[PDB]
């Protein structure tokens, strides 16, 4: 199938060329639109208020200098001679796990993907911070998934958000679907003294109150699972709405 | 009731001061916890990796060198002998509608205020620009904050506002919305910048657009207080039992 | 005389507003192009690859959405109907000296200035940070001052200002002085600390004894209470290498191994 | 001899890892530590707020989340178990040339270099976008010369050399040239256009023909396919302005107004 392949880390991220190389492989027709730098840790919006430059690179790869929905959004809006029936995000090299996920720009690029009417697919690598990274291993789990999408498509308003273990195929445990955990509530703060004298603060490290347990997306790649955790793009709370109706009715009553 | 106070347009946002004001008008605690520059169009996510500089402004203001939900995070976690009943995030200077929700600073705050088990309230000035009525969405959210002390959010849920930059007079009403979607419709165009480079707009957003009724967009557009309960929790749990049979067959075979 | 004032701080920022206000109570003429947020940690470098948005605040207030550099540039390149006399960028919330005040932006916006054919002086407040209120004014005071001067006394080629005055009030100040940039990055070690979850993260300390804080740098006056003006340059060639460099420049163009 | 690489592209970068690879096959030792992304478009001044994370991705090769003055620093300063000789920052994708220069990602690595005792260079790409492969090879056979020269010719004090290459193949390089920065900032007009929604941006215009790009500046030696090396200051202060300065300095301790 037509595969657009962006990714957060960069164009010339060892990831996004692995994952695109790989899908090659598997048959796919790839076109690679990311972002020209790093953008881990930068704003996920489209640019609107300025235009955005995008080089190409070769007869399959676009550097955009912009953010990776950027990419995606210019990808799919007129960029390209091209209609890509999924989008596949990655690989990123660190995991979006958790309530991280809602801010990863790995998985913006994905969500952008299915803004605008396809299927898409955010691949990130669980590295631990410890050897090279078992990107082979992500790109295996997506041409794998990206196969099982040809011929079961996702639901709407849906993206896989997909997590695989730095660790090689065979270590694998298998593939685990999952749903979001959450380390923020458990991570406290610490207060610390910086070199100049200065008040500081880390944000601590997740204590054993964290939703980080079975069923949950670090709980899979932590056991060696490849972590699929289905994800919203839509964040309207439906089920809060007939109630927020309600509400709002006895709010606009005072 | 006790209000956690934060915003992405900075602590010395016009828009937070106004919210902070009228919220203590209302009779309520109002402690402040916002960046200490506009971070609007920055990262949204914790910073994990460096140590956060908070200095305290006054005796209820924070100023947090770090994302908005830093300042929450920070201003929930240990930051604070304060145990907010809510978190107001806002006002912010320009409205956060439709798909532009997920990546928008000020619903980071409200998102991170949640996260931290607290009722949340994202609220944004819907702003065109060629004053700001700031006092009106400081007014919409006074109200906002009062109906939930007596009548509270779900689980996994925040309150996405989005106040009309109107006088409060002129306001049609609160209406309870879905997110719109203007990226859909949102076109390519190739221009060639002064250098001679070619360079992409986003295109204006076509007719294409989901801005009709019931979305955000159509009420904020017609003078009406969008009200849109957003999910904090972004799991498709409707999808988890449709993907696991999808997936089954991967973890079953595995090469 | 017409003054350009900008910083980096942003065109909210209180020591742009106590500067431009001091400087018109002076009874210049004052336009401020500054950028439309804090980018005190943002790069200088001119924007190129993307257009600029300037939008008027007021009649001699600009809000740019680019760098302190960008400011002074559009200002001098036809954003503004305005032929300033000086660029002053300031007054900066922190001091800038030394070998920091190369990358400084308060400092860019003076350096464009001068690339652009115009006297500059950057005017940083040395903050040490703690209540009261940043004493901008006594900054402002200073700059009025420095301002005048260069109104007889022309700075030479390629040449502008760095001002940084010590956070105290007017009375206080000894006075003036005239500075080399001092160095503190030699004596700043590294100091191998451990976050929350044990992995390794290095912190520049704090500059040692053996940084170049000495009698005539601006870190010398400005710690005993002096308003350090240094003269720096704005065109960064090492002229006087220029013909050593050259020595050995030409036996590398018989192309070899 | 010991060099110390570092760029401000990342440590990913082909331009960096070619330099790296070249002066070890010339016989150096060589360290990497270079920034873990590509900050071509941040601020070079030293992370203080901040610790740093410095990642190790092999034996001589650092991967530094941080600034390229981070970099060198971090590196200089108790990081690495290693003294370096000299400090090579490149190679930069793009040309630093002129006014641009001073805001150098790349130059600030070799600024701190210098700043901490040590000579230093900057080597970049003067890249011109055409398909093909940027010449980083050329711009490293340029380096490992240079670096082989400052062995035995030292570099006078403060000074780094800010080397530009030609992106052509050594064989096309019509030799060294030894030159002083040039000035294209003046000569770059504000065009004002409108975005799409109609709304007025401002894009800085092309260097015009009233640049400063002229015989014996550093765009001039790059446009006629010559290797660029200009010798700059590290020390921004203006020394000879300092006695003048003084003059109308000392009259400003008449504070009184
Ligand atoms: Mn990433
Ligand atoms: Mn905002
Ligand atoms: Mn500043
Ligand atoms: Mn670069």
């Amino acid at each position: 199938m037509r595969v657009l392949v962006s990714n957060d880390d960069g164009v010339d991220a060892p990831g996004i060329k692995i994952l695109a190389d790989a899908l090659r492989n598997a048959g796919h027709e790839v076109m690679v639109v990311a972002p020209d730098r790093d953008r881990s840790g930068a704003s996920n919006s489209l640019t609107l208020d300025t235009p955005i430059r995008a080089k190409q690179i070769d007869m399959h790869t676009y550097s955009v200098a912009g953010t990776p929905t950027d990419c995606v959004h210019l990808a799919l809006t007129g960029l390209l001679n091209y209609d890509p029936d999924i989008v596949v995000s990655g690989i990123n090299n660190t995991g979006n796990l958790g309530d991280d996920v809602i801010y990863s720009g790995t998985v913006s690029a994905a969500m952008e993907g299915r803004f605008l009417g396809l299927p898409a697919v955010a691949v990130s690598l669980v590295t631990l911070y410890r050897q090279a990274p078992q990107y082979e291993t992500a790109a295996h789990a997506a041409i794998n998934i990206v196969a099982q999408l040809k011929t079961d498509p996702l639901p709407a308003d849906t993206i896989l958000n997909v997590n695989v273990p730095d660790v090689t195929w065979q270590q694998m445990r298998g593939f685990k679907v999952t749903r979001l955990g959450n380390r923020h509530r458990s991570a406290p703060c610490l207060t610390q003294t910086d070199p100049r004298g200065h008040t500081i603060y880390w944000i601590g490290p997740a204590g054993p109150e964290q939703d980080a347990g079975p069923g949950t997306d670090f709980d899979a790649v932590r056991n060696t699972y490849i972590s699929i955790t289905p994800i919203h793009v839509d964040l309207t709370r439906y089920q809060a709405l007939e109630n927020v109706t309600r509400w709002t009715d006895r709010l606009t009553a005072h």
